């Protein structure tokens, strides 16, 4: 397997599945500036003059803030499994897998790639919505009622740590892919042909990092370090959302979502 050529494909695959990268991110998130979203007004002002994937009249009616801040949350979550499928999928090996198997590992994996991707959006301060033309304040989100500020914070908490690292979409690409072909999955089938393709993502990753950051300290382990932390952060995520499930009846849950959370524990 030739490190260099896999490396280079598997981040063709991510700038051609995910529209907003970590670069155009920071060149918004450092300077045509975003609109601050830190409160109902200008909430409503984004509805009304940003242009978002998920066109409003398509969640449902509004109620609470929290609660449409939730489903805008939720519509991004899915939008974003679909580009990890199609990502996962432009993975030759990947694909040679039963289709089982990939649904399995993409299950187990979408959430924690998710969080992960979102540093690349993130500051101190908030993260870039709606392509990048909005910047939802952090302090606005801890304002929302709990259950859901709760459920926002940690990603911020792991998110300005991992953005510590200095990683580039190049690294990320094979980061995400490492996360997807995860041999460790509940009911996988066949556990040593995913292993043995993560093992070849762990070589390339590994490979990759010497090239792009050969001053740094650490980096390769500290990756690992952070798809163990990944894997707590999905946990303690899905055990939210189940409660949210049980105490906000009347929220709506994404029927994919639901799917995603079936038998975890
Ligand atoms: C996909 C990433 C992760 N998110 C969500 C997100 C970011 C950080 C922390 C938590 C988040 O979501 C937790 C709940 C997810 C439930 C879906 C589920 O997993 O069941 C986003 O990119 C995001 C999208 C839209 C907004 C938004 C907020 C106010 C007004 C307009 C838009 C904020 C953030
Ligand atoms: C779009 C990629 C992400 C797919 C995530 C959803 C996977 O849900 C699982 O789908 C299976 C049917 O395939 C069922 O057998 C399982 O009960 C269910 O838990
Ligand atoms: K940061």
């Amino acid at each position: 397997a030739d490190l260099k050529a896999f490396s280079k494909h598997i981040y063709n695959a991510y700038l051609k599945n995910f529209n907003m990268t970590k670069k155009k991110a920071r060149s918004i998130l450092t300077g045509t500036a975003p609109f601050v979203i830190h409160d109902i007004e200008t909430l409503w002002q984004a509805e009304k003059g940003l242009v978002w994937k998920q066109l409003v009249n398509g969640l449902p009616p509004y109620k609470e803030i929290s609660v449409h801040v939730f489903y805008r949350c939720q519509c991004t979550t899915v939008e974003t499994v679909r580009e990890l499928t199609e990502f996962a999928k432009s993975i030759p090996s990947f694909s040679s897998l039963f289709l089982n198997d990939q649904v399995t590992l993409l299950k187990y994996g979408v959430h924690e790639a998710i969080f992960a991707m979102l540093a690349s959006i993130v500051n101190k301060d908030g993260l870039l919505v709606a392509n990048g033309s909005g910047f939802v304040t952090r302090e606005f989100l801890r304002s929302l009622r709990k259950p859901f500020s709760d459920i926002i914070e940690p990603k911020f908490e792991f998110a300005v740590k991992f953005n510590a690292l200095e990683l580039d979409d190049s690294d990320l690409a094979l980061f995400i892919a490492a996360i997807i072909l995860c041999g460790d999955r509940p009911g996988l089938m066949n556990v040593p042909r995913v292993e043995a393709i993560q093992d070849t993502i762990l070589r390339a990753l590994e490979f990759h990092l010497q090239a792009n950051h050969p001053d740094a300290q650490y980096l390769f382990p500290k990756l690992l370090q952070k798809m163990a932390d990944l894997r707590q952060l999905v946990t303690e995520h899905a055990q939210m959302m189940q409660r949210i499930k049980k105490t906000e009846t009347e929220t709506s849950l994404h029927p994919l979502l639901q799917e995603i959370y079936k038998d975890m524990y």
